[PDB]
């Protein structure tokens, strides 16, 4: 896996991606790595916002299959042509699988302006391809036409330039600290879990947990943001706000609207508090935590011009959706998706930015009761 190792590269809130190369001869593209949907899609015309795109006519091996795809968003969509055609990752496994490719033609506020990725790798399951199920995405290929492992883990690192790992096939000790704890998935669809319980700063925040999951909790790495249910982010607002009473901020910083700035070098970490998200674990009545230092959810703000201070906005925000462990969550942890298995790993990352005084966690176990009552149906 030495060879996989720091294989993911991005920008500051325009995700993570890996280098691929489809077609023959083949042709290289950057391609956004999103466990929160499950088409391979890649531009296949040239978009003013593309480095690069797809030419189907140009690779011998493309196959057409005679279909379009239309994947709508609230507001944008991306819509293409349905084929085959042969697919690798240069700093991934040394195999060579005929996948399903959207050849994106057109499309509306998917693509990034000033991003350096030209498609997407969807890796979440069949259930949630479009058009419908039967389009096999391209993990379910890779593993069923190869020897390779099905799982694959993410170290999301990242400061501006990100990196990380994304290791296919296989766990990388040296990838994380202490141990690695299981939730399982839920349902094969997104990368459904279930959140049974909440503290911060060791204090519940005592909710019935189904609130937690109201209506589903999803592992995305297409999200930036840990996103809770409206009830849920008010709840971690208020005691936040609380725990950090000592300073006063403006409503729009709770909102992500607003920054809140520190002389460089005194940020009073101190006062934010560490939020703790247990899971269910793989054994009856047995759950385990997962630790979120506050250098995790206040988000480092580039360049406010002439201003030497330490600038940061909220990471944490409202969803109408269910919870979201997006990129925020997931770069505080190495996180295997083990999908032979049903269940997603989480250790404390080996990359993972350190407090002066408190450490991340990943401990269990916990003895936490009727944890199915937690998810939402
Ligand atoms: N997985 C996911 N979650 C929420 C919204 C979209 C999404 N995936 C599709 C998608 C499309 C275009 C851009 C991005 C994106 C933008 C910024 C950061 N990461 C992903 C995601």
């Amino acid at each position: 896996f030495v060879e996989m190792v720091d294989n993911l590269r991005g920008k500051s809130g325009q995700g993570y991606y890996v280098e691929m190369t489809v077609g023959s001869p083949p042709q290289t593209l950057n391609i956004l790595v999103d466990t929160g949907s499950s088409n391979f899609a890649v531009g296949a015309a040239p978009h003013p916002f593309l480095h690069r795109y797809y030419q189907r006519q140009l690779s011998s091996t493309y196959r057409d299959l005679r279909k379009g795809v239309y994947v709508p968003y609230t507001q944008g969509k991306w819509e293409g042509e349905l084929g085959t055609d042969l697919v690798s990752i240069p700093h991934g496994p040394n195999v060579t699988v005929r996948a399903n490719i959207a050849a994106i033609t057109e499309s509306d506020k998917f693509f990034i302006n000033g991003s350096n990725w030209e498609g997407i790798l969807g890796l979440a399951y069949a259930e949630i391809a479009r058009p419908d199920d039967s389009l096999e995405p391209f993990f379910d290929s890779l593993v069923k036409q190869t020897h390779v492992p099905n799982l694959f883990s993410l170290q999301l690192c990242g400061a501006a330039s990100v990196g990380g790992s994304m290791i296919i096939g296989g766990i990388d000790h040296s990838l994380y600290t202490g141990s690695l704890w299981y939730t399982p998935i839920r349902r094969e669809w997104y990368y459904e879990v279930i959140i049974v319980r909440v503290e911060i700063n060791g204090q519940d925040l005592k909710m019935d947990c189904k609130e937690y999951n109201y209506d589903k909790s999803i592992v995305d790495s297409g999200t930036t943001n840990l996103r809770l249910p409206k009830k849920v982010f008010e709840a971690a607002v208020k005691s936040i706000k609380a725990a950090s009473s000592t300073e006063k901020f403006p409503d729009g910083f709770w909102l992500g609207e607003q920054l809140v700035c520190w002389q460089a070098g005194t940020t009073p970490w101190n006062i934010f508090p560490v939020i703790s998200l247990y899971l269910m674990g793989e054994v009856t009545n047995q759950s385990f935590r997962i630790t979120i230092l506050p250098q995790q959810y206040l988000r480092p703000v580039e360049d406010v011009a002439t201003s030497q201070d330490d600038c940061y906005k909220f990471a944490i925000s409202q969803s109408s959706t269910g919870t979201v462990m997006g990129a925020v969550i997931m770069e505080g942890f190495y996180v295997v998706f083990d999908r032979a298995r049903k269940r997603i790993g989480f250790a404390v990352s080996a990359c993972h930015v350190h407090d002066e005084f408190r450490t991340a966690a990943v401990e269990g176990p916990f003895v936490t009761l009727d944890m199915e009552d937690c998810g939402y149906n």
